[PDB]
């Protein structure tokens, strides 16, 4: 089983985490680590480093991987989340998508019922389809991986599990992505704009012009697709329930400080990656927009899809210093 | 220039670097750093993040980005290596081709001739090919990171420029790389065996079977190619003159420690170089290697190429430590 492989060399290549089975997840090889809110998520396999790359103080304290664009089934996310416990709850962070949803709510519950305090985010930063192909709302994306590290901070430093659920949910009302491909993990000279990580149809099917236009359509498309209003369960863990929670997103304008994550989907050369990153530079300073940090590179990716996607999660001081603070994974390593 | 705009992106994303004009060139943002040797390479656009990407504390000063797939000018050379200059000597790492050859050697001598104390180190890794299209000898591919991180620990600790120089000649000589594409940046269900990262014809067109039969055909290739003497130029800074020096390289061997990089050359999936991993470490520990560190990711590219690379660094404890070292760079980041 290839699968099965790739996760064995992703065990060999890292003493910091270890791979279990019957049934198969991976977590930190020091988990659990006793009196911190353990932070979880995972997915289909097919869009690494995305999740077990940020398994890693600071970060994740587990992940689920399932077969590929396939969620994992609840006996991993359970299993996972009872073998990282560490006594003051599991928050796990979904991604949009009808299975994930699915699967992490069902394991939700039965970690419920076995005595976990628990509590969950969901990510929905793709602003370019409501209702595509396996989701209802927006779907998950890259900004998935700037929440898991900046909750993965919060947790690390000894947030309360209701602390890290807020600010989870705060970040993915802040946070815009959007994703166009150039060819599946066609057209000739034509692009996907909009394309899902899982290859779901985006907008409209286009012409690539250039770069540079790529860019600004994207761009423009954050700044008018900004506003949503959507409903988003969470699990209340004080009275065992869905909680159908309306959440609100403000468009990004003028005056905000934002970092930005420019991503290859899979096949796109990192020469190029920067100069997407120059015109979205150039695109926010016009805009009044202050990019405060980046991320460039291989994030959250489509199997070899060739494309990217740019996200732009507004921040402020606060959520500035949890960037910056300590990680510790195979995706993502600073001290600073 | 599409290449402006790109070198521009990078200089916007990172402020530890310095992007220079007239001529165009890369530093760490704090050189000239005094009392250290400076190291620094360079070579075409087009290997993203080699080498631009390596460059910060314990790695390069600087490096000197070519136009796509060729060497930068002379000019570059120079005015990067007066910029990085401490006191202690530059050093020049130079990837064996003609371009690249030329180039720097020239450099190397307008730069003795302004009284800078100088010396080169020249990479011939790739197994696969002996006088390919643009080399005289063997071509230097991803080996190069590995070199440029122990050399760069090396002059950090303040190794004086013979030292690092020494070491650098001695790790090219231990260390050995092989790379394959399965298409270009062809045929099907076809792969260039012993692939050039300019794109220079391997071994041979062979069928792609499986994931693990190419890792072993790759793996066995580097066992068996290993054995190589060949002369290798440096400059001798007191006698201000070109040496000509036999080197030898012995084949890995069972009971060698190394040190292995499993590199994307461009469009490969991470999920499958996890793969790759897992099966080099089944073949090293065969073979009596013992795999002490690993680089997995995109370290050495070809523009797009859909392929990857093995390459294997025998090492020791010294060599370790020097790995082990602290390095800042946008590509390779870890503390003590």
């Amino acid at each position: 089983q290839v699968l099965d492989e790739q996760l064995a060399g992703l065990a060999k290549a890292h003493p910091s985490l270890t791979l279990h089975q019957d049934p198969v997840y991976v977590t930190r090889a020091d988990a659990p680590v006793a009196g911190k809110v353990a932070l979880l998520s995972g997915g289909g396999s097919g869009h690494e480093p995305m999740h077990c790359g940020y398994i890693g103080q600071g970060m994740l304290s587990g992940a689920c991987p399932g077969e590929i664009f396939t969620s994992p089934t609840p006996d991993k996310i359970f299993e996972c989340a009872m073998q990282v416990d560490g006594g003051e709850g599991v928050l796990l962070i979904i991604k949009n998508y009808t299975g994930d949803i699915l699967n992490f709510e069902t394991a939700t519950e039965l970690l419920h019922d076995s005595g976990v305090k628990v509590t969950t985010v969901v990510i929905d930063d793709d602003v370019a389809v409501k209702d595509s192909l396996y989701t209802a709302g927006r779907r998950g994306v890259a900004n998935t991986v700037l929440i898991e590290k900046l909750v993965g901070a919060a947790a690390e430093r000894g947030d309360s599990l209701d602390a890290c659920a807020e600010l989870g949910r705060k970040l993915n009302n802040q946070g815009h992505s959007i994703g166009i491909a150039l060819g599946a993990c066609l057209a000739d000279n034509e692009m996907e704009f909009g394309v899902g990580i899982h290859g779901e149809p985006g907008i409209d099917r286009r012409p690539f012009s250039s770069l540079d236009n790529t860019v600004d359509e994207m761009f423009d498309t954050l700044l008018v697709n900004g506003s949503y209003h959507r409903t988003l369960r969470f699990w209340d863990y004080q009275q065992g329930s869905w909680q159908e929670e309306q959440q609100t997103k403000q468009p990004l304008q003028s005056g905000d400080r934002v970092i930005a994550l420019v991503n290859n989907l899979g096949a796109t050369p990192l020469s190029e990656l920067y100069g997407v990153y120059n015109r979205l530079t150039t695109r926010c300073q016009q805009a009044g927009l202050t990019i405060e940090r980046n991320l460039i590179g291989a994030y959250c990716t489509s199997l070899d899809m060739t494309g990217f996607s740019i996200t732009l999660l507004k921040v402020d001081d606060e959520t500035l210093a949890l960037w910056d603070a300590p990680v510790h994974t195979p995706a993502l390593n600073w001290g600073k």
